[PDB]
This record gives structure tokens, C-alpha cells and sequence, in this order.
């Protein structure tokens, strides 16, 4: 991209040891900002969502280089869904169910690309409007090699645990249904308002609840559908678990049938 066309703010959106995101500038956008190969890291994302053509993943402008590396893409001015809910606790529960099925849209459009996403979590979902979802956060993500079913870890990384599949933590083994468990983690995130899943515990201990069987509980009026939904997204093994075809699907409808009452 051509720096000249490109506007800074002086306020940044948010901030970290990672480095951090300011609104720009016709087209409004969202810059990420490096503060070795934390630059292979951000071209890998942006060769990944050059790729992605789809409503419900937040769409690539491109990639520009100056003082810092810069990762610019399509503003959602409502930003993450995770905040958005915490300082929006009276949002419906169909708007809910609205967001997520979106990301679910975005997520089954991912999976029939191939690719695994490998950080879905309400923090990486943003909101273009209050009924308008968008997938963020590519940073993690991989495309699947035509001769594979999974991507392998050859390492454990800075990895987002509560999120994560048994396969994930056991095998290093990353599939779109790992995703699909990840899914259910952000499902449970979104009907809890943006609540972190499994509070109170570390990785480890998340770990061996999950193995004894135990799950994060219905969200205070989250439907029982909605419900079962997340627990059929964390299907232990992942033979037995749903891809987002069905999972999609099951949202699709639920959706419309909510949608059909008012
Ligand atoms: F992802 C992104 F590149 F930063 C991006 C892309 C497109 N639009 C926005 N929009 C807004 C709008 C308002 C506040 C934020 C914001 C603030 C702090 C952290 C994060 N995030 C970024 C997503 N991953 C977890 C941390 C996002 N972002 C951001």
C-alpha cells in the first residue's frame, strides 16, 4: 500500500507486548502496528486474508510498510464482541443468536476454503453494527495442505487453551472441527455477555474438567438449543463432532424460528 494515502490517529485502539491498533483512512480502516519475524507472523496473516472473500470475515485491504509494519483492513467501528457485550449486557438474545451465526456463516465459508482459523474466540469477532459480525484475528491461521486433514503444530505456541480442542492440547493436531470447538467456547462467551470462559481456572485445570467429562454451564438465559449446540460443538473427540456445515445449519434455522415468534 502507498503510506501517502494512509491517515494515523493518535489514539490507539488497544495496546500490548504484541504491539497495536489505531483507525485510519474514501475508506475508513483498522491498522495493526509492530512495536524478527513478528513481520512473517503479519505477512503470513495478510497472505492468508488475501485469500478470504466473505461478508462475515473482516476483509483485507492491504499491507503497508514505514516506520512500522502496517496490516490495514476494513474498519468495524463497533469492535470486539466481547467488549461490545460487556457494555451492552440488555442485547437481545436473538441478536445473539444473530452474531453467532454469522461468525458461523464466516466459519463454514472458512472450513470449505480450507483454511483453520486457530484463535476463535469472542475477543476475535467485530462488529461492523449491532447485527453485523465480522472474524478478525487471522494471526494463528493456516491453510490446510491439499494433502492433509489437519494442520500440526511442530511446536507449542502462546496458545489461547481455553479455546482449544482435546486434539489441539493432546496431538497439536488443528482442524476446522477444532475450530468448531472454539466456536462453542464463543458461543458460550456470547450468550454469557462476554464473560472469559472457565474463570477462575488455569489451562491445565481447564484441561482435566474437560477430560472428567465437565463443561462450562448454561449462560443465565441462553436457550437450551443453544445450549446443546456448544456441548455438540465440544464433542470430545472430534471424530463424533459436528464440522460447521451442520453446525451452521442448526444455527440457520434455530435463527428463522426465533425470528418467527415477534
Ligand atoms: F483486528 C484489527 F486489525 F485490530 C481490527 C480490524 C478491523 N477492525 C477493527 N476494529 C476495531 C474497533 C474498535 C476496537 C478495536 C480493538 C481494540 C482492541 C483490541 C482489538 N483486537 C483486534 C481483534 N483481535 C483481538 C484484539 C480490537 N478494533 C480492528
Amino acid at each position: 500500500l502507498d503510506r501517502k494515502l494512509l491517515t494515523l490517529e493518535d489514539k490507539e485502539l488497544g495496546s500490548g507486548n504484541f504491539g497495536t491498533v489505531k483507525k485510519g483512512y474514501v475508506k475508513t480502516v483498522a491498522v495493526k502496528i509492530l512495536k524478527p519475524a513478528l513481520k512473517d507472523e503479519l505477512l503470513a496473516e495478510a497472505n492468508v486474508m488475501q485469500q478470504l472473500d466473505n461478508p462475515y470475515i473482516v476483509r483485507m485491504i492491504g499491507i503497508c510498510e514505514a516506520e512500522s509494519w502496517m496490516l490495514v483492513m476494513e474498519m468495524a467501528e463497533l469492535g470486539p464482541l466481547n467488549k461490545y457485550l460487556q457494555q451492552n449486557r440488555h442485547v437481545k438474545d436473538k441478536n445473539i443468536i444473530e452474531l453467532v451465526h454469522q461468525v458461523s456463516m464466516g466459519m463454514k465459508y472458512l472450513e470449505e476454503s480450507n483454511f483453520v482459523h486457530r484463535d476463535l474466540a469472542a475477543r476475535n469477532v467485530l462488529l461492523v453494527t449491532q447485527h453485523y459480525a465480522k472474524i478478525s484475528d487471522f494471526g494463528l491461521s493456516k491453510a490446510l495442505r491439499a494433502d492433509e486433514n489437519y494442520y500440526k503444530a511442530q511446536t507449542h505456541g502462546k496458545w489461547p487453551v481455553k479455546w482449544y480442542a482435546p486434539e489441539c492440547i493432546n496431538y497439536y493436531k488443528f482442524s476446522s472441527k477444532s475450530d468448531v470447538w472454539s466456536f462453542g467456547v464463543l458461543m458460550w462467551e456470547a450468550f454469557s455477555y462476554g464473560q472469559k470462559p472457565y474463570r477462575g481456572m488455569k489451562g491445565s485445570e481447564v484441561t482435566a474438567m474437560l477430560e472428567k467429562g465437565e463443561r462450562m454451564g448454561c449462560p443465565a438465559g441462553c436457550p437450551r438449543e443453544m445450549y446443546d449446540l456448544m456441548n455438540l460443538c465440544w464433542t470430545y473427540d472430534v471424530e463424533n463432532r459436528p464440522g460447521f456445515a451442520a453446525v451452521e445449519l442448526r444455527l440457520r434455522n434455530y435463527y428463522y424460528d426465533v425470528v418467527n415468534e415477534g
